[PDB]
Parts: structure tokens; C-alpha cells; sequence
């Protein structure tokens, strides 16, 4: 069968911490008062929740209320526990309260308010300097949650709120986050298609924090090359083929051979043979202002098939790409 794998970092964090830390099922939720909050406007709705701008009428502060849907309701303890464990961490969204929505009869998570700049404005106007600055801010959040034994598993632009006016960033939506336990087999049906790591696409279940580093690399590649999304698969199978047209099929075969993974035979009719492409191939006059030898070298070290070979968040923070960023 497949060869087991374990993270090269933070392998023991959930061992060194008491069971109360990671055993979310045993966690008792201390409910607040739903009447403290007045809903102002609906901000959006996803697969698992409906998000609203609200006012905490007790202290007159702006908040965000996330009313979980019934499907999300079963796994709320995991999200709550993770949010409470990470509260106060750098660039981690702050959970302010947990109440029971009167109408939905489900839990509603109350967060600090962040004024998020629209995607278009950020995607189209962030400078090379801003990209390095915000990438470093995301790395602070990822090294914090990884060091705390948690993998986000849904790193993508929709889950990164940026208040550009105040140069403030928060990593949000911890609904898909999990505690990392060495040897544990995890559901591969996590992350949005374009951000899914090769481990998910080849059905390798014993993955870890490094999945977040692949997703981060996908966001960086799209941003610096002006190619949104970078790996534009039509489905989960074509997703791996799009990756292979860049990274090459030889390193993909070395990866699955290392972990004794068998590719799904449906790949025989679509994968083909592809050489590894040099990152300079994606450079052109419309993205040259965002590219540098340091950016390409950084990207190269995140976007690797072998989840054990990618830079960790802490190593990534040491990279020359961030030398220009004011610390
Ligand atoms: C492809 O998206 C990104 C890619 C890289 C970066 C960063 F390098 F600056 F950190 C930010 C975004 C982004 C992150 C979040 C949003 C809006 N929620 C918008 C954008 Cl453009």
C-alpha cells in the first residue's frame, strides 16, 4: 500500500499539548447572548455559512456574524476549538463570541470586523513591494497555526482579508481546518480546485501543513505572472494535468513512486509526457514589474510535487524574496 508520511516540522505539537487542546468533541461551548448583536447587511453566503455585517450594541463596535448552515453545524466544535486555540495569533481572525441564531437554530460565530478591499483592486493594483509585504503577513499566520498543530486546508484569496488602507491582513474561514496528528489519514476533498495540492489530486491521505504551502504558491504564481488562476483545471483530473504541463511528468512519477501511490488509470488517456518548464517562460512585458530572480526562486521552492520537499512557513520567511520588506 502507500508509504506513510509525516510532517518534517511540528510533528509533536498535539502530543506535547493536553487532550483538551485538540479533542474538540469534548469542548463545551460557552454561549453568549444573540441579542447583543444587530444584523445590518448580508455580506455573502457560501456552501457552509451566511455572513453579515453587524453591530455589537453593548460596546457599539462593528462585528461580522457568520451563521452556520446545518451541514456546517455538525463540525462547528472543530472550528470553534481551532478559533479559540489560535485567538491572538498574528493575522488570525479574532473570534469575539458564539451565539445561537434564533431563526436558523444554529450557531453563529461573531468575529472582529475587517474592512476588506475588493479583490479586483487588490489583484490589479498591488505592487511588487505590496505582494512581498502581504505574502510575509500570510506566512506569519501560517507558521503560527502550523506551530500550533493546525493546518488551514483552504488557503485561497477569498479566505485572505486585506484592509489595504490600514495594511492589515487576516486569514479567515477556519471551517475546513484540522488538527495535525502524525499518521492520520485525512479527507482529500478539501481546498478549492485551483489551490489543491498534488497530494489531494493523487488521493494521498497522509498529508500535513505543507498542503497550505502549495496553496500559497498557487496564489503567488497567479499574482506575479498575471494568470488567474495559475493552474486552470476544468475538473480535479485536468487540474493535475495543468500542474504537470508546468512541473513536468518525470517529477510527478518520482513523487508517486516515492510514496508507492498508483495514479488513477483514467490519467492514461489525458496526462501525456511533459518536461519541467523554467519559470522565466511565464514572464512577459505585462508582468515583468512583479517578477524577480528571488520571486521565481521562492515560487520554485513552494510549488513542488513532494509535500515533504516544499519550504515550511518558517523557512519561507527566511527567503531573499522578503529581504526588501520592512521588518
Ligand atoms: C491571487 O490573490 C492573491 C495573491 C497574492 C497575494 C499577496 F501576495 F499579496 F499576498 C494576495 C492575493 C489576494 C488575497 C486576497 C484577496 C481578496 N480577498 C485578493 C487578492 Cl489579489
Amino acid at each position: 500500500g502507500p508509504v506513510p508520511s509525516r510532517a518534517r516540522v511540528y510533528t509533536d505539537v498535539n502530543t506535547h499539548r493536553p487532550s483538551e487542546y485538540w479533542d474538540y468533541e469534548s469542548h463545551v461551548v460557552e454561549w453568549g447572548n444573540q441579542d447583543d448583536y444587530q444584523l445590518v447587511r448580508k455580506l455573502g453566503r457560501g456552501k457552509y455559512s451566511e455572513v453579515f455585517e453587524a453591530i455589537n450594541i453593548t460596546n457599539n463596535e462593528k462585528v461580522v456574524v457568520k451563521i452556520l448552515k446545518p451541514v456546517a453545524a455538525a463540525k462547528i466544535k472543530r472550528e470553534i476549538k481551532i478559533l479559540e486555540n489560535l485567538r491572538g495569533g498574528p493575522n488570525i481572525i479574532t473570534l469575539a463570541d458564539i451565539v445561537k441564531d434564533p431563526v436558523s437554530r444554529t450557531p453563529a460565530l461573531v468575529f472582529e470586523h475587517v474592512n476588506n478591499t475588493d479583490f479586483k483592486q487588490l489583484y490589479q493594483t498591488l505592487t511588487d513591494y505590496d505582494i512581498r509585504f502581504y505574502m510575509y503577513e500570510i506566512l506569519k499566520a501560517l507558521d503560527y497555526c502550523h506551530s500550533m498543530g493546525i493546518m488551514h486546508r483552504d488557503v485561497k484569496p477569498h479566505n485572505v482579508m486585506i484592509d489595504h488602507e490600514h495594511r492589515k491582513l487576516r486569514l479567515i474561514d477556519w471551517g475546513l481546518a484540522e488538527f495535525y496528528h502524525p499518521g492520520q489519514e485525512y479527507n482529500v476533498r478539501v481546498a478549492s480546485r485551483y489551490f489543491k495540492g498534488p497530494e489531494l489530486l493523487v488521493d494521498y491521505q497522509m498529508y500535513d501543513y505543507s498542503l497550505d504551502m502549495w496553496s500559497l504558491g498557487c496564489m503567488l504564481a497567479s499574482m506575479i505572472f498575471r494568470k488567474e488562476p495559475f493552474f486552470h483545471g476544468h475538473d480535479n483530473y485536468d487540474q493535475l494535468v495543468r500542474i504537470a504541463k508546468v512541473l513536468g511528468t518525470e517529477d510527478l512519477y518520482d513523487y508517486i513512486d516515492k510514496y508507492n501511490i498508483e495514479l488513477d488509470p483514467r490519467f492514461n488517456d489525458i496526462l501525456g509526457r511533459h518536461s519541467r518548464k523554467r519559470w522565466e517562460r511565464f514572464v512577459h512585458s505585462e508582468n515583468q514589474h512583479l517578477v524577480s530572480p528571488e520571486a521565481l526562486d521562492f515560487l520554485d521552492k513552494l510549488l513542488r510535487y513532494d509535500h515533504q520537499s516544499r519550504l515550511t512557513a518558517r523557512e519561507a520567511m527566511e527567503h531573499p524574496y522578503f529581504y526588501t520588506v520592512v521588518k
